[PDB]
């Protein structure tokens, strides 16, 4: 059937519906701190999101969505390996069964319990349906999770969950300040890739942070009681929902510290 997460569906069978999935610049990667290569011509990241506006979270099945009003430059980010300003439209999460998977990207083969994406469009392209068409359409911002303290930033997120428990719900999801999931340092590495889920679109800027932040057990457990299944069918955990890494092939990561 359709693409997930599943032993009959999962990322090892992508590639038979998005040919793409064995292209030359799929994400995510391992990154080898040690062959990535500083740069030292590229330029500090700018967050902007003191603006933000976000509007709903909802279960797609996959993961968890938050959603922001991108009609209006009011969550940007530029700088950085970037040439323009990027809108945040949406973040969500890749976690795993256990704390130790859940990651997408990895560092020198260690996984991490979970990995925060958000989404950013470039806006010279006037919206991301247009935007993920372009090799520079996406800029996407990887931040890690490792268990150890709370994060009371993230608590709003949790304790809405329990509303969007399986696919296709959605709630109303106001007020939520992204700053409060962002680390001290915004060092990064960076590096030319692709969305890690289907379509798997080519169109995607990463910029992997350095610095993971830290999440307490009980926050990652309520990740861990969503569903991938729709309301009224057999129950099925959403865990696991991450692509293992991907060949680095023709690509340098490049890195914004030594
Ligand atoms: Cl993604
Ligand atoms: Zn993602």
């Amino acid at each position: 059937h359709h693409w997930g997460y599943g032993k009959h569906n999962g990322p090892e069978h992508w590639h038979k519906d998005f040919p793409i999935a064995k292209g030359e610049r799929q994400s995510p990667v391992d990154i080898d701190t040690h062959t990535a290569k500083y740069d030292p011509s590229l330029k500090p990241l700018s967050v902007s999101y003191d603006q933000a506006t976000s509007l709903r979270i909802l279960n797609n099945g996959a993961a968890f969505n938050v959603e922001f009003d991108d009609s209006q430059d009011k969550a940007v980010l530029k700088g950085g390996p970037l040439d323009g300003t990027y809108r945040l439209i949406q973040f969500h999460f890749h976690w795993g069964s256990l704390d130790g998977q859940g990651s997408e990207h990895t560092v020198d083969k260690k996984k991490y319990a979970a990995e925060l994406h958000l989404v950013h469009w470039n806006t010279k392209y006037g919206d991301f349906g247009k935007a993920v068409q372009q090799p520079d359409g996406l800029a996407v911002l990887g931040i890690f999770l490792k268990v150890g303290s709370a994060k009371p930033g993230l608590q709003k997120v949790v304790d809405v969950l329990d509303s969007i428990k399986t696919k296709g719900k959605s709630a109303d999801f106001t007020n939520f300040d992204p700053r409060g999931l962002l680390p001290e340092s915004l060092d990064y590495w960076t590096y030319p890739g692709s969305l890690t889920h289907p379509p798997l679109l080519e169109c995607v800027t990463w910029i992997v942070l350095k610095e993971p932040i830290s999440v307490s057990s009980e926050q990652v457990l309520k990740f861990r009681k969503l569903n991938f299944n729709g309301e009224g069918e057999p129950e099925e955990l959403m865990v696991d929902n991450w692509r293992p890494a991907q060949p680095l092939k023709n690509r340098q990561i490049k890195a914004s510290f030594k």
